[PDB]
């Protein structure tokens, strides 16, 4: 069943159990632009709700009916808490300023806040899309309120949760592996030891270092252009409207919302977002980097390096034992390098607005919200389902400690530097080890290597 | 209702209406990241239904059982057919060999050729997913097959289909216009004049040669993996397995397949997806041009160039006649900007290749299709949604040819350079046309000047 | 004229006047990639010689001769001030940690020492390379503490004092221009209107905040890698080395340089570069913005905006009045597109670390001193050379308000929409002005309109 | 040293020794961004020598005098032979078109000329910069032929001789390890055997579809735009001049040169410079997976994977046998990130053209050619300094052979599946070789498991 409506360019047939109206399906017809996996985040819907349900609370002291403004109110909130997804099919390739999305929004609130009042759905009234639920309001000031009331909200349920799952459980096995001595790796050639926590105190601190710039790309997030109307003037608006509205939507959200100083530059640009899009594309490069190295270290069982044991995700054929595919680092790493390309993107539309409005809004808050739920829910599936579940393959790190060429060194101060070098280069011909070398030739005693040669001397100055 | 399958982690419940089995189960449990706008695309699934198609019928030559290669031949075009894409809920971001999806595709094929036998779901008998389904294959030469026939059906049904329409409808305008004079801009300043359609050839010119360069770049996505098996060699298949397998996808899809001369090529590295992504990236930029120039010539309508009329797609005010924004113009270049960061994934993605095999797939080919189906998507939009109905706004093209200051240099040969100079710098400083101060300054007279001032005599060499 | 040294392959010639040796001659004939403009930027020679000044300074307290690290502390002065920079000939594209760079600071401070000390040039005698100016340092440590020496100093020197200059010369314009009325766009088409002072305080706002960026960006610049020697332990240097010489650096550069509190994060990535690239990257979206604009505003002079008339600085045609092409906006917007492009590359490097050591050392501070350096040279040049100079074409902007149709809704509270509608569909017809119209429709008087249609008062919230 | 010229804004001092005039001059004072590094890449003022003399050839049609043409054909010869490059200081972040550099071109060959001809430096007599170089020429299509003209050239000369050279050695090295036998790696886990000939045959095709790649991309680069004068119509040039200048730069280079058939497309896109940098950026990718895949398999000596023996370019120690840094494929695997970084900055230029002309034209160029360069040398580098030296370590190779657990499938066969897999967990937890192990289970004899176990027999299909 269907209801019969109509915009400038004919009648539409409207699905009797959809609140969206004309304007939303013409717009489903105009932009047949990549199917439903291009559908507007949710999110940014979820972020709408709670804009809407601000604006129609501060419009109230300007004579806006109370039960009218309550209905709305109340059909704002499900929109914000997530109970009328299904009422928005519009894609992310629309009108550069989100007009449509907005209209969406307006469309389905009035018909949602029209069924709350016994009225009939598609008819405007008690409750008008534009005059009512779009009060005061422009898409070019309130798609950009959408996007960082969005992006504030998924930075710190989603991004910065999981980042912190992460660092944690990367800090848990630093600890757990403060005592294992191994040969370091520099341009992936045998170097000096160090210990494997060590080397996963730095995994650790890149984390830490991600959630800083996370968090140091937030402040200009948290301005909001509500109150900008059309170029930024706020014209056809009331004084305080954009402060009040702030204040309401950091009520409503416990986030510590403002208004933007200047509304031409938040409307005009999403410079906010770019950066925010880079401290994401600085995490990908520290995460790209994390799990690679946990990729190799758990190469092998014997034709790689061995030194990691990661848990199996898949099935372990019985006649491969030893043989774990490191699924959840290359599921990170092409999230990495997803992110990496979608800050490009929202470069090139952060860097094309034109006068008074940037219209590459969808897209470039489409890549933002895309980047940060990707790297957090990879995140913590990184976290439970590889780096909590790692051991060191001791046998195995203190077999190729013994049979290192690295640890000759030590010797210089006993037997001298030309006396080690032959060692060294009489192992390296032979295949033998340092000790039985060393031993063989009369340099020194079994007793004296033992005593000589200890890697755990020689992992910091002195 | 459910029914209980086994891995070697637990029991999992499957929905009895689902013909995945617990090895997707499980996939959906490891791999929780993005949502279901990050399924696996359907492209892919439907390349699968053909591969598998192509293998069995190629494995019963190798004592595959007719009954069960008949079966499973059934069930894989329902695959390829897109009539069982609910029974795949995995995401792009699983493992780089895309090894779950493999998993998927084999256990869906399996269970609905059991059906069609009258077996027990979940049982794999009498279709086992591996022994049959999987026969003679592997994830790392199967994935790489599918990625390049969901690219080339994709290329050959909707990207080059769209950019076709595209250049037809540009091509049309061209010759509608080509009597249109106007000035030309050089940065952005006044120039000397050209039609309206010598602009839009060098439009049309572009999309030409996008079509060109997309061509020029599918001579290798043509080369399929199939037959590598796990490293390349083709261990455990047997000899022309890899040629029969490429002539029947060939056969089957009516496309130039053909196997890949060399194997370790094709598992190490995706450098053809690369390849089509920069054609796909070049076109971003040309439509870029062709979309935000159409954009600026549109502006107006006082304010703004005001040179073409674009068609409405959005309800236009009353009060505000003329006004018309460029809305999919901005569809346009959004999806443009979005091509191109895909492809810097792609190109990270495409340099991370290890030993013997790319473990970056699914990113890829996703990121692959979705500029491909973004910009066919677009390309069809663009047309019939604004570029068929442009209209030239032919009276303020006149005016601003009678008022531009550029056209006094055919009064050189008949009053000199600095009678003309005076003529100019007059006019400017008067902000009068050049007739009116050429005449005023007793220079020559009106008919002169008609006759003199001709445009149409500077749209070319002498 | 040469001087013959030699390494461990054998005899080099070395020309007499170059205080480089052996191993630079070695360097120059394995790295031939590139050519001279691709030689190591001289803000990290400098940096080194800032370092090696330090080193000397602090190693004294290790029995470093005086009279040996006073002459090591005056060549690496001159080398520091940029008086040595013909004695580097290596490019960047060398040794991924940066090795033999750190050898030609070596040999240069160690010759030009020697020379200081009336020894002969590559004798190493009484400066030995090695155990003297690289005297506690490792191959691995210095140069990522010299790129990150070299990017503090050209932030706060060229970057910043750039962007500052930029801001504060588009704020004075904003005043200039806080009375002039103009006609605002909004994807590109006729909106209210708004000041050129509006506008301009939009461009001014991302400025201040990409300085806010830019220095937000900087603390973990700041951490010096000093001490952490060859794999991070700091094995083979002194305790409190790593500390002292930060300060000593901190203390000759003014800049508040500390030791990094991880040195194994601090030489397996460069995740800071990474950083202050994009900041450096959403500083590019932002004077795109601003350029393009300023480009477009000042289009014309009658076929374009024409809003702004920008200085003229190269040759203009006597024949030509009025054209002036905006050339360094396309200066500023070119060198944003630079930007861009240095990112991904940074990017690119900062993903590809490999355990103890990214070994991408060299491209990646290339690139984040080649961005700082345009954009602060070019932020300078488009203040002296346009911004400073623009001037408002008022009577042009005053003609296009009179003739635009936006301001019609002012007539609505007067003489109803209904009618005010009537007027603007008229004049849009007749392409006449909405005061004309009204009045042959007699509507209003002259000085009705006049009265009533005030842009002066459409100009914020009331 | 100085001599005075003069333009329209005044004196301007011309050092004596430099055949530039006053507009080069006056372009130093304006454009004063980034230094000498950033100097107009040497290929395109090469390129203008070439362009200028085929230009000065035809001219004479036009009345240019004989002996003034040969003059400018003469001085012409030696900017293209790179005889006259000190007198070219101006940088690439100038004019979008160009035009400043087309000016430098024009004052220095009209000085040389000059000079030739007995005549006064700076006079304009007998030859003038404008009237006589510059004839039948604009300022805007003489820059995208010249940069056309050198990017093939830089292509022909460089980049595909360079990939050659790469091609050849590394198909040498695939066929002096055709017999070498090693463990594949997927997912970097141990996986079936393959030869050291066949995964290097996969680098081998890489980099000869690398090269067919970069010649695919060339057909539209030989489409020179000059003819098209100011804006593409060619006002202002004679009939015939743009054929004729093509043929006779095609008849000076060797190169297929032709005029572009659409000269609106060639002035206002460079979407030829994107396609041909898409080229060299999936040639950026074989080569990071070649070089960084020979970085991992020369790591070690002992704590990495072994299998290659790197030559040594630069100084051991001699207490260090066995540790090579791979430092050749460093500078490859960094030139290859540069190159992508260099395709998004093409890139944005590309996509970022204004009606009839792109002004972006210099850092265009300067991101191709910069790109070209580095691979070509990089390649050459890479292969004379790494890949014709590269030894196989055939003793680690047999005994990781013989250490795998990867063989122990061959027994199945003649022990069948559960005794081998038996056999592989055993193996596994004892850390002890499938030979040994199968012997103290008794399950086969020494004699028979050499019978059985053929890694020759698991190289390919059967």
């Amino acid at each position: 069943s269907f209801r019969i409506e109509y915009d400038t360019f004919g009648e539409l047939k409207v699905p009797n159990d959809k609140y969206y109206g004309a304007q939303t399906v013409r717009s489903t017809m105009n932009f047949k632009i990549g199917g439903v996996t291009e559908r507007m985040p949710t999110p940014v819907i979820k972020a709408f709700g709670i804009l809407k349900r601000a604006a129609a609370e501060v419009t109230q002291d300007y004579g806006l009916d109370p039960k009218i403004a309550n209905a709305i109110m109340k059909a704002a909130d499900e929109v914000a808490e997530g109970k009328l997804n299904d009422h928005f099919p519009l894609v992310v390739w629309q009108t550069g300023s989100g007009t449509q999305t907005n209209m969406n929004v307006n469309e389905v609130i009035s018909n949602r806040a029209i069924e709350m009042l016994g009225g009939e759905l598609g008819s405007k009234i008690p409750v008008h899309p534009n005059d009512h639920v779009n009060k005061s309001q422009s898409s070019n000031d309130t798609f950009p309120t959408a996007m960082h009331i969005a992006a504030a909200i998924e930075v710190h349920e989603v991004l910065l949760p999981g980042l912190q799952k992460l660092h944690d459980a990367l800090d848990a096995k630093s600890k757990e592996f403060a005592q294992i001595i191994k040969i370091g790796r520099t341009h992936t050639q045998d170097a000096v030891p160090l210990t494997l926590g060590q080397e996963f105190s730095g995994y650790v601190q890149q984390v830490k270092y991600a959630m800083t710039r996370i968090k140091a790309a937030m402040p200009r997030i948290y301005e909001l252009a509500a109150g900008g109307t059309a170029v930024g003037t706020g014209l056809n608006t009331r004084i305080g409207f954009a402060e009040k509205v702030a204040a309401k939507v950091a009520a409503l959200t416990g986030l510590p919302f403002v208004t933007a100083p200047n509304k031409f530059e938040a409307l005009a640009a999403h410079d906010a977002l770019v950066e925010l899009s880079g401290a994401m594309n600085t995490t990908a490069c520290s995460l790209m980097k994390i799990a690679n190295d946990i990729r190799f270290l758990g190469s092998g069982p014997r034709s790689g390096l061995g030194e990691l044991i990661l848990p199996e995700n898949e099935p372990g054929s019985s006649i491969m034992p030893g043989k774990v595919n490191p699924t959840q680092c290359e599921a990170m790493t092409m999230v990495a390098a997803q992110v990496m390309g979608n800050h490009v993107a929202v470069t090139v539309g952060g860097s094309n607005g034109h006068f008074e409005l940037n219209v590459f809004k969808p897209m470039m808050i489409k890549n933002v919200l895309h980047s940060a739920r990707l790297l957090g829910d990879a995140s913590v599936s990184f976290t439970e389902n590889c780096v909590v579940g790692i051991q060191a393959n001791t046998e195995r790190i203190n077999k190729l400690m013994n049979e290192s060429l690295m640890l000759v060194t030590a010797l210089n101060p006993h037997i001298g530097y030309d006396k080690a070098a032959k060692i060294a280069k009489t192992a390296h011909k032979n295949g033998s080890t340092l000790k039985e070398t060393a031993i063989e030739l009369g340099y020194l005693t079994a007793e004296q290597f033992d005593e000589w040669v200890k890697p755990k001397d020689m992992l910091g100055p002195k």
